[PDB]
């Protein structure tokens, strides 16, 4: 094809959680339709960790159409699109955007475009605006065959926009609804293991105990998460495997796990002293505990050497409140399991994983 | 070895939940291992539905030690042993008496003996009597490297018997630790699916509503089990599989499920209407509303010409009753998985598969 690669990547938000992991592992000589090309978009001018990655990176704000056709029509040997991205914001028609201006510059460039993978969430489950009344979310274990709620979400949008835009063109799609995610990016507005391990290090820095902000019920409920890397071996294999082709499919590690012992390995990889959940304790939010305190991590960041990274673009502490007062919100692999996908992470040992890789990437040391 | 076998079994239990699996999948082709020569071992005659295997039986009370080695003693065949049975209590000596009366006849004998599965349960995770005060269990997800508790435990008499005969002989071990088990045999003192299913029989036949009487953290909690094939193929590949030589290791279907979800698949596939839990109604013992009533079952046995069972032979209520009031006993098959067992199953499928095949073997409808 390109060059003489077998199949041409387009990572659509390279720089997220889980675009940051497809810009490695569709390099790797081991990865199905390999060899890859690979093209990255994101918004920002690249960062120094991604400009030593073997990604053809460029900067477009996708939000802008004329922009994106400008940068995107060019590429007419791309094979897979990978859209691992969001506004930022639930704004439906602002996401949906985005989507389309990606279909609207590839498909009529592209000659041999074959797949496109939307990555969405387990929020396809549950996501609820005005609470205080009706509409009752779905149970759990979430399965993907579940009805959509009466609400809008911009996760209906880009299926929407998915299935017909693969539709009148002969092109395969692929929903994935991923977890919690387990990753190392920086530069994520959703990276639960950065924030509690940024958390940890100011913990430590001003010699106080890793205290436990959340609910009872989240630090004693099950709760499931995927490694970021599983994310990019599911989304590669409903790219290249024609029994995944078509389909929706949900994304965890396969197994389950609870907070309060997480909690303890945060500790112990950091060698401080933790505070777990107090009986009768009520939940506190972390967003404010971490307000005003980003001098002390500008300054960590110094003294530390870690790559430059503001309080604000490294650490979603509302998210980690929000994970801190979730339960009852697993997902199930079995469709994926029945279809092939044999992918798994033990996730105390993927949680640990991305702490150490955090480390070598000098986000954290 | 035998006639032009390469792998002789000896299953200790074979009428049992797990035994009547071992039974089936030993016997096939595709079985690692293969081909199978399998012994059964059983207290009571063989049952028809047991005469129609290619299964040597025998008719052993293996409590009686004179009698096991009569009887074991000349099968200088076997290979590998799996011992997948219990006396009827939780009664220590007893049913240590039977694993050792087990060793001390086969392993003299058994000049090319190789292996030795122990079946156990995951109550190696919270086995208490005096559950009024003091001591307390572990915490889910369990772990096969969790510590014994400081209780009196039978599993323990047998890992022991099994580490210390496996080592003075030139043996290797696993120790498996099932969930809940998805069976089908009708002789089975713990059979959750056989139970349920008698009970749907029972209110179909009395024009009564299948009414869940558990508790409300049993009908809403995530619970775990286990298929009686997978744990046969989870020892099989255990008594073959380098890897899992010498180590103790869980066996559920990794993944979890609800009873509030298969308490209505109960009531679909028999085809009845259902009364979930009521909020405020607290747990009915089934054992209590289904005593006197086994007048009911033998008439029904007979009108649908199904094979004969007494009541308290094939259900039991009061283990029903246990699984409705439990809950955080989800255990965790990472350790398994990371060996190298891919083995798996859609736990609602499992339990309308059980479902299914009781009825083509005339236990039920
Ligand atoms: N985060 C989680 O834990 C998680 C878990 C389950 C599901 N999900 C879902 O998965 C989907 C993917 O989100 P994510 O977490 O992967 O996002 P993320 O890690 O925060 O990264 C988002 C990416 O999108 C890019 N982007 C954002 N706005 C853009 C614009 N206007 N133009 C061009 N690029 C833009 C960003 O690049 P810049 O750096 O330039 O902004 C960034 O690379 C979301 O729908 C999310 O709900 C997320
Ligand atoms: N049942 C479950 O759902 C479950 C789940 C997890 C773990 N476990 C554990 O797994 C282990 C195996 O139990 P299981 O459920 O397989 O038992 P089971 O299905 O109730 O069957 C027990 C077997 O042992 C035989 N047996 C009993 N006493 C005997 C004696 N004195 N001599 C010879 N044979 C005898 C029985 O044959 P007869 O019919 O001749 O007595 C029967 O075949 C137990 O430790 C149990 O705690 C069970
Ligand atoms: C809901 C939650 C904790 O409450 C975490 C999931 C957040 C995300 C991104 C879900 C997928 O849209
Ligand atoms: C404990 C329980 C429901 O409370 C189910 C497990 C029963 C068994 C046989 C566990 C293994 O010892």
């Amino acid at each position: 094809m390109a060059k003489s690669y077998k199949s041409v990547a387009l990572v659509v938000g390279v720089t997220g959680i889980v675009g940051s992991s497809l810009a490695e592992v569709l390099k790797l000589p081991d990865t199905p339709g390999g060899p890859w090309k690979v093209y990255g978009v994101a918004r920002r001018p690249c960062p120094v960790w991604l400009a030593k990655k073997p990604v053809e990176y460029i900067q477009c704000d996708v939000s802008d159409n004329q922009e994106t056709i400008s940068k995107l029509s060019p590429l007419k040997d791309i094979t897979h699109i990978f859209y691992v991205s969001w506004i930022g914001s639930e704004d439906c028609q602002t996401n949906a955007t985005m989507f389309k201006n990606i279909l609207n510059s590839v498909i009529p460039n592209a000659s041999n475009l074959q797949h496109v993978c939307l990555q969405t969430g387990i929020k396809h489950y549950f996501g609820i605006f005005e609470e205080g009344s009706k509409v009752v979310p779905h149970d759990s274990p979430f399965t993907e065959d579940l009805p959509r709620l009466n609400v809008p979400n911009f996760y209906h949008d880009l299926e929407d926009i998915l299935y017909e835009e693969t539709g009148k063109n002969n092109l395969t799609w692929s929903v994935h609804r991923p977890a919690l995610v387990f990753g190392f990016s920086p530069c994520s507005m959703m990276n639960i293991v950065s924030t509690l391990c940024v958390y940890a290090t100011i913990c430590k820095h001003e010699n106080k105990a890793l205290v436990y902000p959340g609910s009872k019920n989240s630090w004693n409920c099950y709760a499931d998460a995927v490694d970021a890397d599983l994310v990019a071996e599911h989304e590669i294999w409903a790219a290249v495997d024609p029994k995944a082709k078509n389909q929706v499919l949900n994304c965890n590690n396969g197994d389950v796990f609870k907070w309060k012992h997480i909690w303890k390995k945060l500790a112990e990889e950091f060698g401080i002293e933790m505070v777990g959940y107090v009986e009768g304790k009520e939940q506190v939010s972390l967003a404010e505990l971490m307000k005003d305190k980003d001098q002390v991590w500008d300054e960590i960041v110094k003294k530390n050497n870690l790559v430059p990274t503001k309080l604000k673009e490294i650490a979603a502490f509302w998210f980690a409140d929000i994970a801190f007062c979730s339960e009852n919100l697993i997902s199930s692999m079995n469709k994926s399991k029945e279809l092939g996908f044999l992918g798994f992470r033990n996730s105390m040992k993927s949680f640990v994983s991305c702490i150490d890789k955090m480390r070598d990437y000098r986000f954290i040391p």
